[PDB]
């Protein structure tokens, strides 16, 4: 099945979108905003400048610099919690899985390979968000 | 860059392995067991559904109710696990299996067979890498 062979970045971007991004964007457009009601909403997705070993350390240092309050909204019979600043702050810790997939599935240039994968992860998010009409809701920012 | 083109199942299996399996197994090997008293006999039981459908989470919600678990904690390099007389069964549900359909549906512009083989590929890849790193005895994959 050559057609279902994807980069780990492409695969994890689609997984990250369906898990933590698309449910939040669908709820906001359905209710015209974030409901306990907030009219203006932004989902800020912070991307590290480089993809290095222990991505969790990078995000742990980044989360400390931001102050967030916990909020909750129900969707699909599920209470869902988000960290807000309205600014919904979400850290893609799933980026560590890019290096997890490559190192376990393969038998300088590696740092270049990770820089290309981080690009494809971000561009995949912009594409599916553009497809679903969520481009004004989702803002990707760097450190 | 053709070499880093994998099946979504293989990508997610290695992600699930590094996120949960490998740290829990490495902790067992270092402590000679599960330190909460150390339980010397520890096995991780991974429960997978028989079919990859939509709403795999509802499948796991159905599977959790049939199993009785107690929360335990340990520290590796704080982590929480659900366990089940000297022999401890660490129970884990790979809810990441929902990502296989998330990947194929989003990354592509009959379908039951593809998800069927992807579930097998997830299980095969997980066993393959666990066998490589020497954690095969601590891992057991079963279904409902």
């Amino acid at each position: 099945d050559s057609d279902i062979n994807f980069f780990p970045s492409s695969t994890l971007a689609a997984v990250y979108y369906e898990n933590f991004i698309k449910p939040t964007c669908s709820h906001i457009i359905n209710n015209g905003g974030l409901l306990d009601i907030y009219k203006k909403c932004t989902i800020k997705i912070i991307i590290p400048k480089k993809l290095t070993s222990d991505v969790n350390s990078q995000f742990q240092r980044i989360k400390a610099k931001i102050e967030t309050k916990e909020l909750s909204f129900e969707y699909l019979g599920r209470p869902r919690n988000i960290n807000v600043e309205v600014m919904i702050i979400d850290f893609p810790t799933i980026l560590s899985g890019i290096n997890y997939a490559i190192s376990n599935l393969l038998p300088v240039d590696y740092e270049a390979i990770l820089s290309r994968e981080l690009e494809r992860f971000v561009y995949t998010l912009k594409k599916i968000a553009l497809r679903d009409g969520f481009d004004d809701l989702i803002k990707i920012v760097d450190e």
